[PDB]
């Protein structure tokens, strides 16, 4: 159990510390943001 950074690449929308990853398009998986 781990959230990654709010500026590292995720490779989900809740993987972030933020649960706000971003991706190309509307949430998937680009980087924390």
């Amino acid at each position: 159990g781990d959230c990654l950074p709010h500026l590292k690449r995720c490779k989900a929308d809740n993987d972030c510390c933020g649960k706000k990853c971003k991706r190309r398009g509307t949430n998937a998986e680009k980087r924390c943001r």
